[PDB]
């Protein structure tokens, strides 16, 4: 059964991938090799080219991503050879290092061994490789509430944060065979952080806000041709709204808008004064300014929307069907000022793709 | 066939309406009367109570409306007795007058005779009873582009606008029997307009912006118990975003953001400066301030979202199933600062309701 489902998904993928690669004649003698290897071993092993392209095809089919224009420039690191947790850790250290690239962020993905027969070889617990801790205990709310569950889990394993609002969580992953995950504190030298300042409001630094340079998502399942790479951390760069309008703005996150309104000198008393809307703008201007000022990659929601329109045009030009999630594609500030708002998208799921998976903690 | 569809819809409605009215025992001797009247006449006639409540039930089931909290305070004017176009016109004049209420807007709906056997008795061409004209001719873009089609149609019938950016369109409707619609110029005394000013930027008046006080939608089909009131203009008050973020902001409408950015003293050169977002806020602050300053009803998107949450709570409290359109319920500015963004809604269509219908023009 599980041998059949793999064969069907692989037939669809290899045909399409080789179709796009210009190896349409190589499809047949490859499917045979797979047809045998599947029957004999239970699974098949991707070539370096299929996997590189499969990871690019998966980003392209991410209905919720606004930055899909550059799907083909994705730097794919093939780490299916890792066996030890010192290799996993070093590869994760290297990913941070090479994806960061001194501030000029390279969209990168590191691919670890996939599930054999549903069995994970490596199991990453981090949502993102770089992420702040969160603490909730008796009136105490410190750090990122979104990180509360993982933080408690890490503290169950011997780790202790300094309990600042910006404690770097450790890397925490579990190898096949071991009962508990291991954890490694992140070298500070490898992590770029950006202090949030404002172009013309010098009082803005009094908020002492900051965020990390590179968002490296590490808890999603890359699925390529019936093969489940449950451990494949990828990254791009930030769209400013993710930080300025959600991470630092949400009440169930950092909840900084009243503080922003105070330092930008406006009152937070009346809804009719639109202080939340005004604070959201100056904070988001601050995030973009701070990242540019340091030399770290970032895009604003308008430029990103322009780029995504090109992706729509590129897709149409290629005879490729477009898929997208409107509810996720629209930016959380001024969405009506983007073309995304004024058209619809087909939220159908095409593989290869990236999927959510259950947390090993909680 | 058309006799059956009416009977099914009526059975569902009468049962439910009387259920809510506390006349659950009166359901049976009423359905009989309908069962006969349908068989003998092809249709049935609503009582003054069912229609009043049916129009309130229809507003409640509008998945896209954020102001549904006050569905029960809807003022229903029963004008199913109109036979002449001087009665239709006067009723429309009266609707404007009583709904406006010197600035303290009453949510009102005027109900005209419904379709007999698919045949319209009255056919209103106006999108809204009060709306500005739009002109596009050889580089000329004057007024509201959204009104271009209707405006041209009105000018085909002897009407001529002064070709300002804010020409009041005439009322234009067609009576059963007549080939062409008639038109009547609106008495200026009945129309409240609001000049857009800014609380602290005196240069804002240089834009010479204004909008009308009351949005009275007149091209939607009210459906109550298999009965199609194709002519039932209704109104509430404006949520500020409709004017400040869409009507006056969209490029395919009034397209005023660069002009707003100029008068509020910021540059419109870089996306990273978030000038569209900043202009959208000050313009929207201007709209709310201008309406309050004059004494015309208006609500901001935050207060409206708070009210809609109460509607959600009121519905849950009543054992009533909630339906809603997330893509339309979220406001076009700072939507993530509202609870609407962070939950989902069932976009199922429940009757009674309001529906789009084909334009007699274009
Ligand atoms: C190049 C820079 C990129 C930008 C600016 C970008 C932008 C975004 C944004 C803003 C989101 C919404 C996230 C949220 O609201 O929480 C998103 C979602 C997503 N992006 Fe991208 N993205 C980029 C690169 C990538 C890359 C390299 C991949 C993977 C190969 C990817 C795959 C996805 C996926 C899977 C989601 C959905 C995540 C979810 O379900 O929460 N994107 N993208
Ligand atoms: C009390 C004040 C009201 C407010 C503030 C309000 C707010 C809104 C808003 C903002 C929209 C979205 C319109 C758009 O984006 O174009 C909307 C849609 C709608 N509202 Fe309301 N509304 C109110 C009263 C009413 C009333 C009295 C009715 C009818 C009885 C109604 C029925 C609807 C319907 C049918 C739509 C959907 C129209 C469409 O499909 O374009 N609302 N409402
Ligand atoms: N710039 C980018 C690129 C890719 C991204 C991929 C994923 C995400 C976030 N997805 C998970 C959101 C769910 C969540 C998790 C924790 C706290 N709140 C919400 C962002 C990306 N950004
Ligand atoms: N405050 C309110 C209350 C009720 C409303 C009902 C309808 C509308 C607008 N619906 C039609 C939008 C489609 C359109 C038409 C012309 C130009 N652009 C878009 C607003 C309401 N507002
Ligand atoms: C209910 C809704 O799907 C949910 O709140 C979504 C809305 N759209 C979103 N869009 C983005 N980019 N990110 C999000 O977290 C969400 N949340
Ligand atoms: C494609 C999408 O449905 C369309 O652009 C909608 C989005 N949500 C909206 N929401 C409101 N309130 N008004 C609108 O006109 C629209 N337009
Ligand atoms: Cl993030
Ligand atoms: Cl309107």
């Amino acid at each position: 059964e599980e041998k059949e489902i793999l064969w069907n998904e692989a037939k669809a993928f290899i045909a399409a991938c080789y179709q796009e690669l210009g190896k349409a004649a190589e499809v047949k003698d490859r499917l045979a090799d797979i047809k045998s290897e599947i029957d004999l071993t239970g699974s098949y092993v991707h070539t370096k080219e299929e996997l590189e392209h499969g990871a690019k095809m998966a980003w392209r089919n991410s209905n919720r991503c606004i930055g899909r224009l550059f799907w083909n420039s994705l730097n794919v690191i093939d780490r299916r050879d890792v066996r030890t947790k010192e290799e996993v850790r070093d590869a994760l250290f290297h990913h941070i290092e090479t994806a960061t690239n001194n501030g000029k962020i390279r969209p990168t993905i590191t691919i670890f061994p996939p599930e054999e027969k549903g069995e994970k070889q490596v199991e990453i617990w981090n949502h993102q490789l770089i992420r702040y801790a969160g603490y909730e205990s008796d009136g105490e709310r410190i750090g990122d509430p979104a990180s509360c569950s993982l933080t408690a889990a890490c503290e169950e394993l011997g780790w202790r944060g300094e309990r600042t609002d910006f404690d770097l969580l450790p890397l925490i992953f579990r190898m096949k065979g071991d009962e508990q995950p291991v954890w490694y504190e992140l070298p500070r030298s490898l992590v770029i952080e950006v202090p949030i300042t404002h172009p013309d409001i010098e009082a803005f630094s009094d908020l002492e806000l900051k965020w990390y340079g590179v968002p490296i998502i590490s808890d999603m399942k890359l699925e390529v041709g019936g093969i489940h790479y449950n451990a494949a951390p990828f990254n791009g760069w930030y769209m400013g709204t993710e930080i300025g309008a959600r991470n630092l703005a949400d009440e169930k996150r950092y909840d900084k808008l009243k503080k922003v309104a105070s330092v930008i000198g406006i009152a937070a008393d009346y809804n009719t004064d639109l202080w939340k809307d005004q604070a959201l703008v100056e904070l988001n201007k601050a995030v973009l300014h701070s990242y540019k000022k340091q030399g770290v990659s970032i895009v604003d929601h308008h430029t990103a929307a322009s780029q995504f329109k090109r992706f729509e045009e590129q897709a149409e030009e290629a005879g490729r069907k477009l898929t997208g999630d409107w509810t996720w594609l629209i930016p959380p500030i001024s969405p009506a000022a983007t073309h995304i708002f004024h058209r619809s998208y087909d939220n159908s799921i095409v593989k290869p793709n990236y999927f959510y998976q259950d947390k090993p903690y909680e």
